């Protein structure tokens, strides 16, 4: 019974909480997770995967977190600022050495059945690369 | 006495119809833009000169735009369908020969005093340079 807006909160209350049962379980079984400038991802597996790594190599705080959606809550979007530490070599990227990156990003959903079935991030990658390298 | 739902169709409407000047006039004189994996550019002045060079190189319709905002109308989002055609090389670019694009995309806006303040510029540009290379 939630909407999404209470979805997307509840997504990002995890996020930030690091609460991977809890974020995991608001996505549907094929979610699309399209990787900011990187690959579409199909799949809740392949979700949790993505998840294991970060978690392996960064640690975020999601500040000023504005959810919005549509009417009948089958699309949200959010806008927020990234306040992250890089803590581990992440592949094909800079190398890691606990250096602090702050920098606005956004996401867009797709919600059905009541689960989010698509992610798509989307963040300035050059200004990410230029903060950590 | 437009809502944020309102100023941003209008917005994608002048867009779409290729009008420069009502599209122009919906944004704030000192309008914050940031360019998709680029710089943050600022005022109108530098927003009119990147729409010249857009024309110049580009033509574009956007189709299934979602516009989405919160409660007081100062935060809005929209996602949606690029459908472009590539008409002449851009700076930094692969060559234009006429080739046809078709991407997802999507915008964040700050509004404020009833124009839009800030237009942040969304999608893959991997899977566009791809698409075109």
């Amino acid at each position: 019974g939630m909407t999404a807006t209470e979805l997307v909160n509840a997504y990002y209350a995890a996020f930030n909480a690091g609460d991977m049962p809890a974020f995991l379980a608001l996505l549907s079984e094929d979610v699309i997770h399209d990787i900011n400038q990187g690959e579409r991802q199909m799949g809740k597996a392949r979700f949790a995967a993505f998840m294991e790594k970060m978690n392996r190599c960064y640690r975020e705080r999601l500040a000023d977190i504005v959810v919005m959606q549509n009417a009948d809550g089958s699309r949200a979007a959010a806008e927020f600022t990234v306040h992250g530490q890089y803590l581990a070599d992440d592949e094909g990227l800079p190398t890691a050495n606990g250096q602090t990156y702050v920098l606005p990003a956004g996401a867009f959903f797709y919600i059905h059945c009541g689960k989010i079935a698509r992610v798509t991030n989307y963040y300035n990658l050059n200004d990410w690369v230029e903060q950590v390298a």
